């Protein structure tokens, strides 16, 4: 397993135009058009995103291509965080898988803002940090997706995931 299938797995993987779980126009693996309400505004969006005109579809090289540049910017943004850096500097490798997919999911800003869990997290205090992690609304709106995140980083394998 390795982050990539870990997010095909949480994500899906979609060739139309749809609506994440907050009611988002998203489209192939995850990958967020936009925050507005207009579906014309996400087809602008998407052919902007594929450098064609889509009329709101597109192959599974060009959801695979996003993907690929998704997962990328999701690592660089934890890299170029000076709150992230260091906790995903001190994980192990699955343990930074677990980092990286809260990342794609919720962006930057959003994980920065876990404070006491990243703490939890740097200091090697598993069992603690899972407890933490679950009184969010993260985990409230997205509980299986949350288990399975919150398993890999209370344990360091690819259980949740098997
Ligand atoms: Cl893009
Ligand atoms: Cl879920």
């Amino acid at each position: 397993m390795n982050i990539f299938e870990m997010l095909r797995i949480d994500e899906g993987l979609r060739l139309k135009i749809y609506k994440d779980t907050e009611g988002y126009y998203t489209i192939g693996i995850g990958h967020l058009l936009t925050k507005s309400p207009s579906l014309n505004a996400a087809k602008s969006e998407l052919d902007k995103a594929i450098g064609r005109n889509t009329n709101g579809v597109i192959v599974k090289d060009e959801a695979e291509k996003l993907f690929n540049q998704d997962v990328d910017a999701a690592v660089r943004g934890i890299l170029r965080n000076a709150k992230l850096k260091p906790v995903y500097d001190s994980l192990d490798a699955v343990r930074r898988a677990a980092l990286i997919n809260m990342v794609f999911q919720m962006g930057e800003t959003g994980v920065a803002g876990f404070t006491n869990s990243l703490r939890m997290l740097q200091q090697k205090r598993w069992d603690e940090a899972a407890v933490n992690l679950a009184k969010s609304r993260w985990y409230n709106q997205t509980p299986n997706r949350a288990k399975r995140v919150i398993t890999t980083f209370r344990t360091g394998t690819w259980d949740a995931y098997k």
